């Protein structure tokens, strides 16, 4: 029997951390990663979408724009900064890579020192326990398993209109542009969209979004409306209810010069404008279609594309797996990929019985505002849990760190979402803030904990932290009491 | 009487009381005033955290950290011309700024929820009884059926020449009229590592003279980590030294000073000489001259804290401490102010809630931040018997750092578990950016008696410095390798 005992299609987060778990109980094992190019033709290294476009590059721009922002502050604080300061992209741009290069680096390396076998190739099935490699110059290798670990993820998709793959940029194309993307509309309005826009307005580019219906799909609504809020004071445009029909170069440039037309949602009217880069960030499509899965009869969601799975990752073919963003009804985020992928290696080879955990994983948006949460959404509990079984603890704060500067009182804001048939068990968490990510950890684990508002109201606050305002929730959305107002001392 | 209830001190504890029984329609007041300091510094309503505590401590820290993300704003791609200065001056202005507006805060609040405020220092007179003598010397005598003490404590000098007439406290650092220059601090605690890493921050050329260990209390292997961070970012350590005397070279804004310090085992001397001296070496409580005696509560004579009953009653039924001034507390500030309201809870509306004093979370300011809660290494092995303890923990790189290239390997975490409990995290730390939001929620999971296996079963978030306690794999007794790295195994 078979070349390797487990081969991973995909060297992505959840792909490098399966192999790189499977390699301790000392078996044969193969990554195979490759990477599509964009339309605009763009590659990058072995990582996957965090690593090369995503979480890694994404946080470093979102960094680069507050850095603006405390370049802004340090006035105030007594650094004799001269009047403004201004942002090169491509100093920027070149930096990240410099980074995300040395990651790729390192888990080519990472694979080699805990005996992995890379191979640059995309993953193809062929028939039961038989893969081919085509590699990035044509020839192709075949290779067999015991067992399969399909980790392949998502790509960006496109709207279904003309100009837009020829002209248009994704997530995919931003993080190595080689030139300033220069005035940008985005269109769309989940994590990628906002997040971009809003590092994109930080450096200091003229920015617009284009909403098609509510901003944040999924997320806590009055949540998302305060990040929009929030965005569009601070100096991003928002185009509300409209969706673009056609994108024309109106030059070619680096940046070019494109003319973006759009209808509205459900009047009749059209509008004109013309930016230097279109973002398109309307969803990700799977990559299961061409991985030959008829070839071994795994069964996907063909409507969405989605892998159904087992609680164990496991598909409807028991020596073939699945994991992380590809899977159907679970998160797609990298820690998700990255549990599950070592998870799974330690039940096929470590005999663990440890299950991945799916419920309550914490997010956080990365928008201007950060926002991070975990749990369930008001409008979800009220839905779970019945309407008048929901109290609601919920307030404003100001961080210490912005008095000196004297701006933005009133906009961060948090809550915490208690179920009265349950002991007040915060079945939701919400922070509107700077570091929401920091802020939010702890308290997931606490979540995990079950806590009870009345065990968070006996936990003592750090002060001054913002992450205390967590510990004095007295004010409930029922009870109808002000928020604002401000004061500060009371 | 006159009042249900007077509250000698409007400091964190003092107006959270004194706010919360307002609540439940009682005739209440605060007596605040601030006994200068030796070279004669005021300020307002707040107490020491609103003036100088917290507020301007935290305000200053973030002064350094600016300084720092200037630095690293050249390689995310802001054209920075090549150093920017600092100026103490228009710095402490806008802390004052601030601390003002808290001053002129807190005394509206007070009048809007119609408790009175009185600008004097309080003493007791008598049973019930309260002298009252204001900023010009005219006194008044009240009444109350309840008493709250909540006067907190005040910074000690050294018991050696010249330190009075020429050297800064806490108290005087936040609002000193000029740039302090060559600075030593002397104390190794909160305030003193807080100070001398702000100082050294925004440019300053600081030295700290240590007496034993650094942070007394405090698991030392971090505080350890604290001290070489520390030094590694340009702080001069003086270890096991004290001084002996200061004498003034000059009068000047700033000075310039001579100290000299004894060993603290050989025989030897050394002299330099600094701009600024700053005092950080401990606080006494202010109980002793509030005329305790005349009503007869018990205080701890060697100590100066007040011993207090799981309610925050003193022996004395009708008289509250609340804060700092307790004995066996944490003296820190959202302590007091839960405290306070939680006792104004019971008093007036019949809350049984106690207050609790356990796993209160805390965090070092340091300029790579110290925050912890719950027990120390060496504690839970005291407590809980070596073997039966296991450590996981690990460094990390906040990604903020990769691009301005720069401080790998120096962020470390660790959780303290207890084997004969499940692996009750009874003790948690983390050394990096942010700690007190990285710290925060996981104290609240700690009061929820979490366990290292619920901790492993809650997921990340990417990239952030707090996920690291979501897969802490590696344990001190294992002995595996935790440095080195590599970023992608
Ligand atoms: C802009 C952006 C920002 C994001 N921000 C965050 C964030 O802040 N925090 C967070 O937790 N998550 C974030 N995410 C989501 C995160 O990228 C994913 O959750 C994670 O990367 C998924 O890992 P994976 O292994 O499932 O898929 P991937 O990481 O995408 O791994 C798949 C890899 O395999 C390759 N491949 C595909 N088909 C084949 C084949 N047939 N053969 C060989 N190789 C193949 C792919 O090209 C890719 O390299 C972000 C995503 C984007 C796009
Ligand atoms: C430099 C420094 C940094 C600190 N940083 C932090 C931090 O980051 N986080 C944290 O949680 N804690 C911090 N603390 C500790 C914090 O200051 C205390 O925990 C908190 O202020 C105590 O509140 P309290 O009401 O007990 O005492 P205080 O706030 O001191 O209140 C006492 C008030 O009453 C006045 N008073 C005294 N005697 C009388 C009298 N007889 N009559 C009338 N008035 C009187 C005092 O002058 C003072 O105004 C810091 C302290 C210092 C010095
Ligand atoms: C990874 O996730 P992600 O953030 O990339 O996306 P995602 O979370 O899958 O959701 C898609 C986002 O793009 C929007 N969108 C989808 N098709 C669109 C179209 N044709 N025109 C305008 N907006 C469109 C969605 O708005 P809708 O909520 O209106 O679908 C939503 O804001
Ligand atoms: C609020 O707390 P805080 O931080 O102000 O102080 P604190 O936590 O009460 O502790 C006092 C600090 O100052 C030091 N100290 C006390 N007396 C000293 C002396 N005579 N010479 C040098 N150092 C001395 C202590 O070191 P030791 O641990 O050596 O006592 C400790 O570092």
């Amino acid at each position: 029997s078979y070349d390797f005992d487990l081969i991973i299609i995909g060297g992505g987060s959840g792909g490098l951390a399966a192999a790189k778990e499977a390699a301790k109980f000392d078996k044969k094992v193969m990554v195979l990663d490759f990477v599509t190019p964009t339309p605009l033709g763009t590659r990058w290294g072995l990582g996957g979408t965090c690593v090369n476009v995503g979480c890694i590059p994404k946080k470093l721009m979102h960094q680069a724009a507050l850095l603006g922002q405390a370049l802004k502050d340090s006035r105030n604080y007594g650094w004799k900064l001269e009047d403004t300061v201004k942002h090169d992209w491509e100093k920027m741009t070149e930096s990240v890579q410099n980074h995300i290069g040395s990651l790729n680096w390192g888990y080519r390396v990472a694979l080699r020192e805990k005996k992995v076998v890379y191979e640059n190739a995309y993953g193809k099935f062929i028939g039961p326990h038989k893969i081919m490699a085509t590699n990035n110059k044509g020839k192709e290798k075949v290779y067999s398993a015991e067992r399969f670990l399909i980790a392949t993820g998502e790509r960006p998709r496109y709207l279904g209109i003309p100009g837009d793959k020829e002209y248009c940029i994704s997530s995919d194309d931003l993080f190595s542009l080689p030139y300033c993307p220069g005035k940008t509309l985005v269109v769309g309005a989940s994590y990628v969209a906002l997040e971009c826009a809003g590092f994109l307005a930080g450096i200091g580019l003229d920015v617009t979004v284009m909403v098609r219906s509510i901003l944040l799909r999924g997320f806590d609504q009055d949540m998302a409306n305060k990040i929009g809020e929030h965005m569009e004071e601070h100096g991003i445009k928002f185009i509300r209810q409209f969706v673009p029909t056609k994108i024309e170069q109106i030059e070619a440039g680096t940046p070019g010069r494109l003319k973006v037309t759009a209808k509205s949602t459900n009047s009749e009217e059209t509008i004109e404008d013309e930016f230097n880069t279109v973002l398109l960030a309307v969803g990700r499509d799977s990559c299961t279609r061409t991985i030959g899965l008829e070839t071994v009869g795994v069964k996907i969601n063909e409507k969405t594309g989605k892998i159904p799975v087992t609680d164990e990752e496991q598909t409807n073919v028991p020596y073939i797996y699945a994991i992380g963003d590809i899977l159907e009804g679970k998160l797609e985020l990298t820690p998700v990929a990255i549990q599950a992928g070592r998870l799974l290696a330690q039940r096929l080879y470590g005999g663990s019985t440890v299950k991945c955990d799916y419920d309550n994983v914490p997010t956080t948006v990365f928008t201007p505002l950060e926002y991070g949460c975990c749990g369930l959404s008001e409008e979800k509990a009220v839905e779970k849990f019945g309407e008048e079984n929901i109290e609601v603890y919920h307030s404003f704060f100001w961080p210490l760190e912005w008095t000196v500067p004297s701006r933005d009182n009133n906009k961060c804001y948090a809550k915490v979402i208690c179920n009265l048939k349950d002991n007040e068990r915060v079945v939701g968490f919400h922070v509107l803030g700077p570091n929401a990510g920091e802020v939010t950890q702890g308290f997931a684990a606490a979540l995990k904990c079950g806590l009870t508002k009345q065990q968070l109201d006996s936990t003592i606050g750090i002060h001054p932290v913002c992450a205390e305002i967590f510990t004095t929730l007295s004010v409930t959305k029922r009870s109808g009491g002000d928020i604002l107002q401000s004061g500060c001392x009371g």
